[PDB]
């Protein structure tokens, strides 16, 4: 298979996670499921998410079950993410963003140019 | 050809462009045009900026012309820039930095240490 | 020889000096050798430091003897570090981390899930 990598939109957030698009201009190699990037092949990965968020955010990245998420800073100015994880990942990982907070705040949140990045920087084992 | 990098010395302001400069131990695959980096081949890349600015500045990385720059945090001791970014690049875009500044702090901008790195990350058409 | 990459558990501090594992589940192609990670073949690389350290600390990233280290930003929490930087490695670099702290601090240096990633991503000379 070739290098695994998506360049998902980071739309809105209902009901506590933020939604994930694939309509990017990207060749895309892994598919999005519910919302979540479904890793095929293991591998180091960056995981990169930026936006301009209008509400001062907690987002948590899940990218294994096996760990805690990781709690996203935003950037000194509160109003935007520029933000670089590397991690391990496996077949059958899931890498999706939540929100901690009330409803109505996830419901409004407006997103401007959200989107996050998963790459594979090394090879490893790909799932048929 | 190869995978697509520059390490590149940021080595000063005028007229509200950072100098960008080859001049580094580094195989470049890619080359400098009027201190921007000129990108031949589609893929995600990493964008990198390290230097220590002896002023508080403003500096905005330029990637693609159908995309707004992004403004570069410093660090919370307000002297240091460390920042990566992740982008979809292409043929013919022009990776440049600029300073939001009047033209004498410009003009008198100390920048110890500076570099740029582009570096692919996943494969792309490469222009002839 | 395959991409270069450990990732490395950062376990605790001894003497001024963080101490760096291969006990992770990662198939490692760099050696540790006295808690530095020896690189063996030339390139760009990502190093990459994630840990919740339970005292705020200043870090030092030793990466290449001809460059001073990067000293190493916590996240605004101070409870945390999540911090990437991209560099040129060559054979016979050591990338190591110390403490800038009494020994005190350092010998009680709590760190939680803290570890280091370094990753190839441009091909190099490699030493036999
Ligand atoms: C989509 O994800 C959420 C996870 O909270 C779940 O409620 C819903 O059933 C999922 N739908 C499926 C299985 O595709
Ligand atoms: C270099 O760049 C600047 C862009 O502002 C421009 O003024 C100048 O004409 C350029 N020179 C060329 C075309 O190489
Ligand atoms: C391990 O590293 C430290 C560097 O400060 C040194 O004191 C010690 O002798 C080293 N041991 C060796 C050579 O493996």
């Amino acid at each position: 298979p070739p290098i695994q990598r998506l360049r998902g939109a980071v739309t809105r957030c209902e009901d506590g996670q933020l939604f994930i698009s694939s309509y990017k201009n990207e060749y895309q190699t892994m598919e999005v499921q519910n919302n979540s990037v479904v890793i095929k092949c293991d591998g180091l990965y960056i995981i990169y998410l930026k936006g301009s968020f209008f509400q001062e955010v907690k987002i948590d990245l899940h990218f294994r079950e096996d760990h805690n998420p990781i709690s996203i800073p935003m950037l000194n100015d509160g109003r935007r993410i520029v933000f670089t994880v590397v991690a391990s990942l496996a077949f059958k990982d899931k890498v999706y963003l939540t929100v901690n907070a009330p409803d109505t705040l996830c419901e409004h949140l407006q997103i401007n140019d959200g989107e996050l990045i998963v790459v594979q920087l090394t090879p490893g084992y790909c799932a048929p």
